[PDB]
């Protein structure tokens, strides 16, 4: 064999980055809490086969080669310790892999970054600018912070939430006096500072437009933190860039009269503390994209700025076929969407996988990803299976469906995705082989000759079958096609159970049987079709199988109203048996049966194997008599016809 993965993951994503305090993220810098830490294994043996179904802390194994810095424990999961870099082994049978992991120091408060160099503001006015604390990658960083000003007669000043709880804090310098002086900014150990110049200017000229927010809405329902807004604001500066007032009241906001690229949203002043805001809002919104807004003030225009709209949480993306083709066994149970749904891999837009938990038993994520996506599918022939018009038909409560067979066959199911994934169809080939001997269980299964009347046939076979499967069968003068593995019983067409070496059937020679072997759901898996020779059937006796040569006999030696039959040459354990004597012939039975039946003793009660017996009878009167075979079945049969004078005489 051979190992042919060594991951590290966390909720099936592969971890690139992770910290001592157990944080961990993935490629794109994002940060994991979703299931366990652990390493990922997949292994394939000598042709290329990948082995699966494998035991997790029993087939193979987990080592950490560096406790000192990390555990991994044999199952796989992972908890680490400290900084530095650990080595982690598999077993298996007597393989062995090993691969490097790093464990990160954990994020420290490194840098302070600033959105300005020096503030400039007017005399009663407040103005504005950002901060982002970094670590020592370079990264956001959490933190709290404090703010104060060396001069607050000269110069105030304040911050939004508290100052705690963010790694991005917008400053709010309110202009007090006239003069110079500095903003101390603390957190931490560290410190910052900002040099500020009030000034008391104000020949207007040059209008602003500033960006609060990230300048973004998130039309998901799940965007975190709340990003369902942009916050504006207008200022008036003056020719050396300086702030002299807002005013964002005085000002009318437009978008376009009519949407032209799916990107609609609504503005709005929020007035409050004399302090005016315009909020923008989603209206709606088709698609993501950017979307311009005019200022004006009245009647003017100002100048113009671009939103930006977007949806996230996670939306499919990328699709592909792994095989261009599947064959459906009886596991599928009749149901070619599990089986389909396995021959492909799904990627959202960062290329992250997408599966059904095993945490939602009773709901597909994969499907239900893949129902968001999915237009239609064209069956290439619906007698086989029925194409998708409507995409909520496919649906799973632990019942996964439902691309339903009808009937034996090959096909093609092409999907249609949404142009607004711009996925291209992708064909599937499907296999719906009919069930054959293959499935079928019971073993030696071949016709007889019945024992119930003529004309029948009774079935029997070696061994049993395995337990809970169940026979039934049809009959016509064709065969019955074979029905697609996994079906249901066609109640209709079979109906007649067979209890092995019981049941018979009437049929003719030359016609057909055909059979099916059901699961313990009543689904096929087997199927046989028997030709009815002539052989196989059943017939009464004749004189054909009568052997013996039968005389009766009278004379002067035999009672009066009585005769005497004289067998002669029968067979070595062959047994006779007579009927009683009527002016008509008995009923002649089957051959084959056995001399217990009711119908048969009470009938042939007279035993008349000796030859030496005389039973009462008439000139005209008619007598039944049957052979009985060594094992105790019945053979042949012949009705005599008397005359007086085979007929006793004296007392
Ligand atoms: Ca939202
Ligand atoms: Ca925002
Ligand atoms: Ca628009
Ligand atoms: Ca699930
Ligand atoms: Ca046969
Ligand atoms: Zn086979
Ligand atoms: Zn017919």
């Amino acid at each position: 064999a051979e190992v042919s993965e060594l991951k590290l993951t966390k909720d099936n994503k592969e971890v690139v980055t992770l910290y001592a305090n157990g944080n961990a993220f993935d490629k794109d810098g994002n940060q994991i809490s979703s299931g366990t830490l652990t390493l990922t294994a997949k292994f394939k043996d000598q042709y290329g086969n990948e082995l699966t179904g494998k035991v997790a802390g029993t087939d193979y194994t987990f080592e950490s080669l560096n406790p000192e810095v990390l555990v991994v424990a044999p199952d796989g999961s992972v908890t680490p310790i400290v900084p530095g870099t650990a080595l982690v082994k598999v077993k298996y049978g007597e393989v062995t892999k090993t691969i490097p992991v790093t464990v990160k120091a954990n994020p420290v408060l490194e840098t302070i970054a600033v959105d300005s160099t020096g503030v400039s503001v007017a005399k009663g006015q407040k103005a504005t600018f950002k901060v982002t604390l970094k670590d020592q990658y370079g990264n956001k960083f959490t933190g709290n912070v404090n703010v104060t000003s060396d001069k607050t007669e000269t110069a105030t000043v304040s911050v939004s939430n508290s100052g705690i709880g963010q790694s991005e804090y917008t400053v709010t310098v309110n202009g007090v006096a006239e003069g110079s002086t500095t903003i101390t900014i603390k957190s931490g150990t560290k410190e910052v500072k900002v040099p500020v110049n009030v000034v008391a200017g104000g020949p207007v000229a040059n209008y602003q437009i500033k960006v609060l927010d990230d300048g973004k809405i998130d039309k998901s329902a799940t965007e975190s933190p709340a990003n369902n807004d942009v916050q504006l604001k207008v200022y008036a500066v003056d020719a050396n860039g300086n702030i002299v007032g807002d005013i964002t009241n005085d000002v009318t906001i437009t978008s376009e009269a009519t949407d032209t690229n799916g990107v609609i949203v609504n503005a709005s002043k929020s007035t409050a503390n004399g302090d005016t805001v315009y909020v923008i809002t989603d209206n709606g919104s088709k698609k993501v994209g950017k979307e311009t807004l005019t200022v004006k003030l009245g009647t003017v225009t100002l100048g113009t700025v671009d939103v930006e709209v977007i949806d996230t949480t996670l939306k499919a993306t990328v699709v592909t076929k792994k095989a261009d083709l599947i064959e459906l066994d009886a596991a599928d149970n009749g149901d070619a969407l599990a089986k389909l749904l396995a021959n492909l891999d799904i990627k959202d837009q960062n290329g992250n996988p997408m599966v059904d938990s095993a945490a939602t038993p009773n709901t597909n994520e994969k499907l239900q990803a893949l129902k968001s996506v999915l237009s239609g599918i064209v069956s290439s022939d619906t007698s086989v299976i029925g194409s998708v018009s409507n995409v909520d038909n496919l649906k799973d409560d632990a019942s996964i469906s439902g691309l339903a067979v009808k009937k034996a066959g090959t096909v093609t199911l092409t999907l249609v995705f949404n142009e607004d994934s711009k996925i291209a169809p992708i064909a599937i080939t499907v296999k719906a082989p009919a069930a054959t001997q293959d499935g079928v269980t019971v073993t030696g299964l071949d016709l007889v000759p019945g024992v119930t009347g003529v004309g029948k046939t009774k079935f029997t076979a070696t061994d049993k079958i395995k337990s809970g499967h169940k026979l039934y069968y049809a009959v016509d003068d064709s065969a019955v096609p074979a029905p697609a593995v996994g079906t249901t019983r066609n109640s209709t067409k079979f109906a007649n159970e067979i209890t092995v070496g019981t049941t018979e059937v009437a049929a003719n020679a030359g016609q057909i049987i055909t059979v099916i072997e059901v699961d313990s759901s009543d689904r096929v898996v087997g199927y046989k079709t028997f030709t009815v020779e002539a052989a196989d059937l059943s017939v009464a006796a004749d004189k054909t199988g009568f052997t013996a040569t039968v005389t009766p006999t009278g004379g002067n030696q035999v009672t009066t109203g009585k005769t005497l039959l004289a067998v002669s040459d029968l067979a070595n354990g062959h047994k006779l048996y007579a009927a009683a004597a009527g002016s008509s012939a008995a009923a002649a039975p089957v051959k084959g049966i056995a001399y217990t039946d009711t119908t048969v003793r009470t009938t042939y009660g007279t035993e008349v194997t000796s030859g030496t017996v005389e039973v009462d009878a008439q000139d005209g009167q008619h007598i039944s008599i049957i052979e009985v075979d060594e094992n105790g079945k019945v053979v042949g049969y012949k009705d005599y016809t008397i005359t007086g004078i085979q007929i006793g005489t004296k007392s």
